[PDB]
């Protein structure tokens, strides 16, 4: 029954997302990824070694490039999550509800399995852009996406795997406290059989780990802080970089924030 449930989590998110971290991680330690790390291995990947609005600018371009990454991930998440028969039950609009203040704690809890302390995978492992490029951009770029790297380093360190991940994401989704929710307590209760769930997968799975769900529950309150700060970088690059532009699924999903 537990097993059923999270056995039929695990199978939606392999259903759904393209990128496993165990593909990932096969890639990262090599079983070769374009490298990225100047503005020559950038065209060169846009020439069509690894692949948007108007061009602008460099630092706007790679903003878009994340802009489109986040987008695909968020359909994928919206389809893991409508596999999810609970879920599935909710009114769509509370559906709506928990994506929008649920996805992107969820990308950045996903976010870790394609990165290491150098950079990160795009276009489907194909590409790896550094670490040291994505700092060098202009600012406020920049400062967006070194946050992630630290959560995601010492995320990494908990040792994760897929079949633990598609629990804490279907718990960071099904999360009763978010704003404007109708029916709190079927969503309380949803999330409490996932965590539930993860414990349980957790005892069997990692078996000589010391306070590993406590520790996960830590990281959901870490994703929170994470996502309201980088909210507050998004709200300051709508207000100063009025070039840029910012895809209307993404400003939706900030808009009260
Ligand atoms: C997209 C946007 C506006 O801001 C974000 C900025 C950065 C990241 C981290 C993920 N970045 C990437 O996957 C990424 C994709 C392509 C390139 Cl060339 C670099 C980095 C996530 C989200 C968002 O909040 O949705
Ligand atoms: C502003 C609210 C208008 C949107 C109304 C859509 C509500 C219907 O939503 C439906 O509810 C069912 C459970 O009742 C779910 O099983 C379905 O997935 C969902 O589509």
């Amino acid at each position: 029954d537990l097993k059923a449930f999270s056995k039929h989590i695990y199978n939606a998110y392999l259903k759904n997302f393209n990128m496993t971290k165990k593909k990932a991680r096969s890639i990262l330690t090599g079983k070769a990824p374009f490298v990225i790390h100047d503005i020559e291995t950038l065209w060169q990947a846009e020439k069509g070694l690894v692949w948007l609005p108007p061009y602008k600018e460099i630092s706007v371009h790679v903003f878009y490039r994340c802009q489109c990454t986040t987008v695909e991930t968020v359909r994928e998440l919206t389809e893991f999550a409508k596999s999810i028969p609970s879920f599935s039950s909710l009114f769509l609009n509370d559906q709506v509800t928990l994506l929008k203040y649920g996805v992107h704690e969820a990308i950045f809890a996903m976010l870790a399995s394609i990165v290491n302390k150098d950079g990160l995978l795009v276009a489907n492992g194909s590409g790896f852009v550094t670490r040291e490029f994505l700092r060098s951009l202009r600012k406020p770029f920049s400062d967006i996406i070194e946050p992630k790297f630290e959560f995601a380093v010492k995320f990494n360190a908990l040792e994760l795997d897929d079949s633990d991940l598609a629990l804490f994401i279907a718990a960071i989704i099904l999360c009763g406290d978010r704003p404007g929710l109708m029916n709190v307590p079927r969503v309380e209760a949803i999330q409490d059989t996932i965590l539930r769930a993860l414990e349980f997968h957790l005892q069997a799975n990692h078996p000589d780990a010391q306070y590993l769900f406590p520790k996960l529950l830590q990281k959901m309150a870490d994703l929170r802080q994470l996502v309201t700060e980088h909210a507050q970088m998004m709200q300051r690059i709508k207000k100063t970089e009025t070039e840029t532009s910012l895809h209307p699924l993404l400003q939706e999903i900030y808009k009260d924030m």
